[PDB]
């Protein structure tokens, strides 16, 4: 349980970063 | 199933990764 | 345990790479 | 299965990210 | 404990992706 | 053994990643 | 002893990319 927890700890952190490069590409077409 | 699942999300997390990192090289070249 | 605890830690890092990802879109934006 | 699929998944996306990343070093030398 | 071994080393890592990261936002600003 | 290929084909594509971004660095530095 | 190997070369990878993002934190400073 303590590993399938982590594991979606990584998966909620990927999500973030996806949104920050979205942003980054925004901001560079801007 | 719940570490299937949270490594499911890991893989949608890096396409949508890969999608804004394209969007910015296409940014970068313009 | 020591598996878990080193996938919690990734997990970790990656929120921090995501704070930081965020902070170049910001810097990008003005 | 399921799960050696999702480790497939990840590798893809992460060389879709490969190669955007190679895209902005050749967009920055122009 | 190879397994944990390696794990582990990745955190470190990634630990350092952030740091550098983070010294390219302050870098840009 | 398709798990080991998987985590194989990560590490794959991470080196390409690093490639990637040292051509970046080189970029900026030029 | 396969996957305890292609854990320790991401780490290695992970490493490399840290490298890498060091040289352009340095290089926009």
């Amino acid at each position: 349980g303590e590993i399938a927890q982590g594991i979606k700890e990584i998966a909620k952190g990927i999500k973030e970063i996806a949104w920050g490069i979205k942003e980054i590409a925004k901001g560079i077409k801007g």
